[PDB]
């Protein structure tokens, strides 16, 4: 089974999922010199209801804050999107050390971590499962985290880490102000890509914010104390869970800003 360890890591993924070498894989390196502004891009419209969050858990590959997507209370619209995309989950990627943990990298630079807000096209498809199999089915908002002062908006999440240390563990997580976690500026880059974890489906319209948010070194270290293994099973820490940048393959990276 896949993972981020030496024997089941990203370089080995093509062995289980041939699509790992697809033409629209994520993440990628964003080279600002090659980015083209597109006036046809609309401003992002983000409406998040704090009552949407339901639970947080350890999937074995990251922590997952799952939201109730039966309702249309939390949705993402605008940007490069056509229609409304319902909020589904929030998770985080990091590396074994502060100097290299983000999935997407900018001009050869890796941030310390990267937050992903996963949405699906509820306007066209019946469920996230089916949307995940369509080119225009998913939209993932990426937020870079860079080392800085402690971020009090992460406390709610970090306080639960011990209760979901083991893979499979979960605890109730509600009344979460996701919006306040985003940077003040929503300027972003967008390109067609895929999920960064198996099944690596190429159904994602990526929206990566340019402005990063802060996290202290102490805070980030807590996520590395999570295990990618289950209780009663041989232990292994989830010290790193980011996929290396993938070949752009001629895709166009667009900027919503000048
Ligand atoms: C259930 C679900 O959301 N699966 C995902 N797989 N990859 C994702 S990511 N890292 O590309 O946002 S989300
Ligand atoms: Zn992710």
């Amino acid at each position: 089974s896949w993972g981020y360890r030496e024997h089941n890591g990203p370089i080995h993924w093509k062995e289980f999922f041939p699509i790992a070498d697809g033409d629209q894989q994520s993440p990628i390196e964003i080279k600002t010199k090659e980015v083209k502004y597109d006036s046809s891009l609309r401003p992002l419209s983000i409406k998040y209801d704090p009552s949407s969050a339901k639970i947080i858990s350890n999937s074995g590959h990251s922590f997952n804050v799952d939201f109730d997507d039966t309702e249309n209370k939390s949705v993402l619209r605008g940007g490069p999107l056509t229609g409304s995309y319902r909020l589904r989950q929030v998770h985080l990627h990091w590396g074994s050390a502060d100097d290299h943990g983000s999935e997407h990298i900018v001009d050869g630079v890796s941030y310390a971590a990267e937050l992903h807000v996963v949405h699906w096209n509820s306007d066209k498809y019946p469920s996230f499962v089916e949307a995940a199999h369509e080119p225009d089915g998913l939209a993932v908002l990426g937020v870079f985290l860079q080392i800085g002062e402690p971020n009090s908006q992460l406390q709610k999440i970090t306080d639960t880490l011990d209760s979901i240390k083991e893979k499979g563990k979960q605890t109730r997580f509600t009344n979460f102000d996701l919006l306040s976690l985003l940077p003040p500026s929503w300027d972003y880059w967008t390109y067609p890509g895929s999920l960064t974890v198996p099944p690596l489906l190429e159904s994602v319209t990526w929206i990566v914010l340019k402005q990063p948010i802060n996290i202290s070194s102490q805070q980030l270290a807590k996520f590395r104390s999570l295990l990618c293994t289950a209780e009663g099973e041989a232990a292994a820490f989830l010290v790193s869970n980011h996929r290396p940048p993938q070949p752009l393959k001629g895709r166009k990276v667009r900027a919503s800003f000048h």
